[PDB]
């Protein structure tokens, strides 16, 4: 059964944000522990196009088999679906790796989203992946924010449609139903609430067992978070999930991992500032034990 990874990155534009450690937080993520002996990593809010790079050459050596960004552009694809735009500024950040051949991939910028918060090409990633004869399906997406600037209710509701683009996508793939589809990602809802239920019921998976950390994002224990918003509260985000209409792992498990990087620092404009934090969300890695 395959091993993955899920990250959500922060990396940012250097444009628009150029002191938070861009360039250096992918070069302590390709050293971390968490970053190593997986089969597959997804990545999500991989932005800046020169970090992002920066960081798949990090981990080329032990994933030598990469897709590209999400909405960058039309070439390395086998396809390209939904609303992809070549006018808009900021990619979709997602971008998946893998040890074994990648034999398909496939990008997908959702059709459903926010028409004034911002121009994004956010959507999934489809793979399929060759492993011991056998091929096994990997998607990483990043779906629709609480930081929304939209109305009130409708992130929950973009989010909802943005995950029911998924499942069909699934669905009318035609996957032999004895092969396992992964669907991982920065999915944006909190577990425990009414819509973790949605999320179910939307991407057609099951929920999975849970290992370390209780939260994904939190400004409690994250020093990136806690920068900005220090009065946040402490979600559980970052989910790995298989199809529940095709095969299912042993025991699919989630642990959050809180591996911190040995501090790094930066200056802007008078002042000094340190974070011992890959990124404000904390990495998932997913298996079946
Ligand atoms: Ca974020
Ligand atoms: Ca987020
Ligand atoms: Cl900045
Ligand atoms: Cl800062």
């Amino acid at each position: 059964d395959l091993k993955l990874v899920s990250h959500n990155v922060y990396m940012l534009s250097t444009v628009l944000y150029p002191n938070w450690g861009q360039y250096k937080r992918a070069d302590l993520i390709g050293q971390s522990s968490y970053i190593k002996n997986n089969d597959v990593v997804i990545f999500n809010e991989a932005f800046d196009n020169g970090a992002s790079d920066k960081l798949l050459s990090n981990v080329k050596k032990e994933y030598p088999y990469q897709t590209p960004v999400l909405g960058r552009s039309q070439s390395g694809w086998d396809k390209t679906e939904g609303s992809y735009s070549s006018t808009v500024a900021e990619d979709g950040g997602v971008a998946i790796v893998s040890k074994y051949p990648i034999k398909e991939k496939i990008q997908h910028v959702f059709k459903s989203g926010c028409g004034f918060d911002n121009d994004s090409n956010k959507g999934f990633v489809y793979t399929k992946i060759e492993k011991n004869g056998k091929n096994v399906h990997v998607i990483g997406t990043h779906t629709q924010s609480e930081d929304s600037r939209c109305g009130a209710g409708h992130d929950r509701k973009i989010r909802a449609e943005q995950m029911k683009e998924i499942s069909d996508f699934v669905k009318k793939k035609n996957i032999p139903k004895d092969e396992t589809v992964y669907i991982g990602g920065d999915l944006n809802v909190n577990k425990g609430t009414p819509e973790f239920k949605d999320m179910l019921k939307n991407l057609n998976v099951n929920d999975v067992l849970y290992a370390g950390h209780n939260s994904t994002w939190d400004p409690q224990s994250n020093s990136i978070a806690k920068y900005n918003y220090p009065n946040g509260k402490p979600e559980h985000l970052d989910y790995i999930f298989t199809d529940k209409d095709h095969k299912q792992p042993k025991q699919l498990v989630n642990e959050v991992v809180t591996e911190k990087p040995k501090p790094w620092d930066v200056y802007a404009a008078a002042y000094y500032y340190v974070y011992n934090d890959f990124s404000d969300h904390y990495p998932i890695k997913a298996y079946s034990k």
